[PDB]
């Protein structure tokens, strides 16, 4: 038996683009989401976020699925597009009812809401004008932020920055898989400078805004190890928390990023690092799996274990929750953490019985559940912990092919089914832990 603290937030997460659909509905602008799925080769099977989940629609039922499955907290994002159609200026008041209505919803039914402000569909009219490129995005990102703020900041009391920068500027402008599919490593860098900024500039209008409120950022981690007996101290670096908490908490970039990229920064980056220092109140970690890492003449190879893998290819290294855990406050002394995606993608089959027998899945998170509890234990001051996903979703550039629901979707006839994984889940946050 292990019981987590008392008030100990239960939730699941998902995104606006993976599980909306109706991309353009009601007056809502284009993403780079949009435009990227929609060009020919970017996404598995062509696949788009124009229907998804059709949440965009079926968002009562789902958030009911939240209810009657007991999950305290849920983790969405807010489409910037069908906010500001434009990126800025522009309001659009239906954006702001779709969202209005899954927030009241929600409260009534007493779920949290977790707002992650950007998970990654940016308005396609500001990446016209060079998206996470151009600096003035601080500018951008703080009004749509204020917006935001002034408009559900009466409700929401806990609001994330920026979903997975590190992904958002190296996935998309480095190696070109995800929108706005550029590769250039001095606009990738750029990119990681002025996320922090906008970052920034966000929570210094929430402290104006939202005087009652919490705001914190999220980062993707992955739990390296090395081969043999470096290579894992820079990927630990540039590829977990400290590429933004070390910004953040010490107000330069660390050190091995340094080394690699210094010249792929603005010359002048040093300027903008006080205001990076605007103190933030938790820190979210995302986390899935763990690799075998190499010096190899980036200077890294990735190495290939046994281990069991998801449908992603992704090792299953539980352990890893807990060393982030530990590392986190090792490192930087958050005052708050939570794990806000956990999750894993398995081959899910509906059997004769009409259940969807995931125990492969069951095992994955009961597993890391686990590691987060030994965390806590040893005094990681972990809040919550968050399931990705509530439902199988649009998987970005792996399309639909990729289910990390506890929710099956049909998405023939957007029928949910419950999962074994959901059932499973759903008894440890009425338990309020394992056993
Ligand atoms: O891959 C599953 C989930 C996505 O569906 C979420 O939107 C995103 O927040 C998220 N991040 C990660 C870990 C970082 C990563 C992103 C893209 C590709 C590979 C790793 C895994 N996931």
């Amino acid at each position: 038996v292990k019981k987590f603290p008392e008030g100990f937030l239960w939730g699941v997460a998902t995104a606006s683009y993976q599980i909306e659909g109706s991309p353009l509905a009601d007056g809502a602008g284009m993403s780079i989401w949009h435009t990227f799925s929609h060009t020919p080769g970017n996404v598995k099977n062509g696949d788009t976020g124009d229907v998804a989940c059709d949440h965009y629609n079926r968002w009562k039922e789902d958030i009911e699925i939240i209810e009657k499955l007991g999950v305290k907290a849920y983790r969405f994002s807010i489409s910037w597009p069908r906010i500001l159609p434009e990126g800025t200026g522009r309001v659009n008041q239906k954006g702001l009812d779709f969202y209005n209505r899954i927030i009241d919803t929600l409260l009534e039914k007493g779920i949290t809401p977790f707002v992650t402000i950007y998970h990654w569909d940016l308005p396609f009219a500001l990446q016209l004008k060079g998206g996470w490129a151009n600096r003035e995005i601080a500018d951008w990102f703080a009004e749509y932020s204020r917006v935001l703020f002034e408009n559900f900041g009466d409700r929401v009391k806990n609001w994330i920055t920026l979903n997975e920068p590190w992904v958002v500027a190296i996935v998309g402008h480095l190696y070109g898989v995800h929108a706005p599919g550029m590769r250039d490593i001095y606009v990738a860098f750029r990119a990681v400078h002025n996320l922090l900024r906008a970052h920034a500039r966000a929570v210094k209008v929430f402290r104006e805004t939202v005087k009652d409120g919490k705001i914190g950022i999220v980062f993707n981690n992955g739990y390296f190890e090395p081969a043999s007996e470096r290579a894992v101290r820079f990927m630990h670096q540039f590829n977990n928390y400290p590429l933004f908490l070390n910004p953040i908490y010490r107000g330069d970039y660390p050190e091995l990023v340094l080394e690699f990229a210094r010249e792929y920064l603005p010359e002048n980056y040093k300027d903008d690092m006080s205001e990076i220092q605007e103190k933030i109140d938790f820190v979210g970690l995302n986390y899935y799996s763990g690799h075998l890492v190499k010096f190899d003449p980036a200077k890294v190879s990735f190495v290939e274990r046994d281990l069991p893998k998801t449908a992603m290819g992704w090792e299953i290294v539980p352990e890893g929750i807990y060393w982030i855990l530990k590392k986190v406050k090792e490192e930087y002394n958050p005052p708050e953490v939570y794990i806000t995606e956990n999750g894993a993608a398995f081959d899910d089959v509906v059997s004769e019985d009409g259940r969807v027998h995931d125990q492969n899945r069951i095992d994955y998170l009961k597993a890391h559940i686990g590691q987060a509890w030994k965390a806590i234990q040893e005094g990681v001051p972990l809040k919550g912990y968050f399931v990705w996903s509530l439902l199988d979703n649009f998987e970005w550039a792996e399309g639909y092919s990729k289910r990390f629901g506890i929710v099956y979707v049909d998405y023939s006839t957007q029928k949910r089914i419950v999962k074994d994984s959901g059932y499973w889940y759903s008894n440890v946050v009425k338990n309020n832990g394992l056993e």
